[PDB]
């Protein structure tokens, strides 16, 4: 009645803190979708050189025409290529990571969102002090470029071409339109026709100008069913605002809204920090929409703005509490039209906001749920239907640490509040990061972080269940 299929190793890692046959360390942070085609679309970290939350990163994944029977061949969304000079090769390239997937069931279009951080430790290696990343000039919005010596910020205007603080136009322009594979090419920075180097390199640079050292949110889109990708969407200006230090996806899988007065919304979950208390209790889950299909994000309020926290209010941009934080989480609809948010966090069971218009605002009181236990790691959770009953497939590691993965349903009771029945296991031994996807015919996918026989950090590895197991 009950079947789980053994795993199957979409991205294997290496071993021992060896690579892997094709050059690759470590994969790391999976996102699973499921297309109108019925194509499965796993998604992925390629770090090449190490595990860590930096280094050259690409973001790869693979396509699955038969339920996740058999996968193809890796595909590369995007692969910035690594300075050459760099002192130490193991921070020496602009970063991508945390990959968020989701289809617009209108324009059939495939979202890819991630983060993208300039040379150096990611988020662990941002500057200090703020540097103005755009412009607005005229209405149009320009990314600003920092010369070597000079206090005045230049722009990146039409063509790429580089333009002085003055407004004049400069013999020098970047590739805004990448063509290389990967579109590695990105960045360049050209005087004519003569490479000079990467406005994305922060040491030992061959060319004058560099962005900010600060955190950006980049888009590439597939037409075709996840096959070619586009060139990488700088939405960052669209929803950052200038006092957030930090502001990174969620990794896993976004929505699409099915009902409601909102829906056609498309909901990516992302969390920031402040310049308070950056990582130590900034912590802020919040989620941005686009209600054109992608075309424009917009910025909803964070769960914990105007937040009663011990007699006192609180706002994202201001708080300095390590209990109160909220980081990755993921996103669920309800038919009552509510919004649940599945936020990680330190309290060391579930805790889950509630939105009544789309996202933009979260309700008073952040429910918890103790029958769910957070050690402090993603999780993903998806919606389904059975027999006309409303249910909530959440997944995440059971404990005592990021070990023994675990599927846990819910009730969606008619008020609104969940009713957890059953809680199986799914994996044994290390777990950490996974994403589901409902796959038809009762039927259903993970994709999750795991290692064993001394793999590296993690492979990513790909199982299907029934509804049969789902129900103990
Ligand atoms: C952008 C980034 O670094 N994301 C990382 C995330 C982050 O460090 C933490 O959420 C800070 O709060 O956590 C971890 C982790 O293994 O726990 C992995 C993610 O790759």
């Amino acid at each position: 009645g009950a079947a789980l299929t053994e795993k199957t190793d979409i991205f294997e890692s290496g071993r021992n803190g060896k690579p892997n046959k094709d050059g690759i360390k470590s994969y790391r942070i999976p996102a699973l979708l499921k297309t109108d085609k019925g194509t499965l679309i796993a998604g992925a970290d390629e770090r090449r050189l190490h595990s860590s939350d930096w280094g050259d990163i690409g973001m790869v994944i693979r396509r699955s025409e038969d339920n996740g029977k058999t996968w193809g061949d890796r595909v590369t969304i995007t692969n910035l290529r690594d300075n050459p000079k760099a002192s130490d090769p193991s921070i020496g390239s602009p970063v991508n990571i945390d990959m968020v997937l989701v289809q617009d069931p209108e324009t059939k279009r495939i979202f890819s969102i991630y983060d993208m951080f300039p040379e150096g430790k990611g988020i662990f290696g941002m500057s200090s002090q703020k540097e103005e990343a755009y412009k607005k000039i005229d209405g149009k919005t320009y990314q600003i470029l920092y010369r070597e010596g000079e206090k005045g910020a230049y722009t990146i205007r039409e063509n790429g071409t580089v333009y002085t603080p003055d407004g004049k136009a400069t013999d020098y322009r970047v590739v805004v339109d990448p063509v290389k594979p990967a579109y590695s090419d990105k960045g360049d920075l050209y005087k004519g026709n003569q490479l000079l180097g990467n406005i994305y390199f922060t040491t030992n640079k061959t060319s004058p100008f560099r962005i900010a050292k600060d955190s950006y949110l980049w888009m590439s889109y597939s037409d075709d069913d996840g096959k070619t990708w586009s060139a990488p969407q700088d939405i960052t200006p669209m929803v950052k605002a200038d006092w957030m230090k930090f502001l990174g996806v969620g990794p896993g899988t976004g929505i699409v809204l099915r009902n409601g007065p909102h829906k056609g919304r498309i909901l990516i979950p992302v969390y920031t920090t402040n310049n308070v208390s950056h990582l130590n209790g900034s912590q802020s889950s919040r989620i941005i929409y686009s209600d054109d299909h992608g075309k424009t994000w917009h910025a909803g309020e964070a769960v914990n703005d105007n937040r009663q926290v011990d007699g006192q209010k609180i706002h994202s941009s201001t708080m300095n509490n390590r209990r109160a934080q909220n980081t990755e989480s993921t996103v669920v609809q309800l038919n009552n039209g509510d919004v649940k948010l599945f936020m990680r966090g330190l309290t060391g069971d579930l805790q889950v906001a509630t939105s009544k218009d789309g996202g933009v605002t979260w309700e008073k009181d952040i429910k918890r749920y103790p029958q769910v236990k957070d050690v402090y790691v993603q999780m993903s959770a998806i919606h389904t239907m059975h027999e006309g009953k409303e249910y909530i497939i959440l997944s995440n590691a059971g404990g005592p640490k990021r070990e023994n993965g675990m599927v846990h349903l819910a009730r969606v009771e008619e008020n609104g509040e969940l009713t957890w029945l059953k809680h199986n296991p799914i994996q044994k031994g290390e777990f950490a990061y996974n994403s589901l996807q409902e796959l038809g015919n009762g039927e259903y996918g993970i994709l999750y972080e795991h290692t064993e026989k001394g793999q590296n950090a993690y492979t990513l590895s790909f199982r299907k269940f029934n509804w049969d197991f789902l129900s103990k």
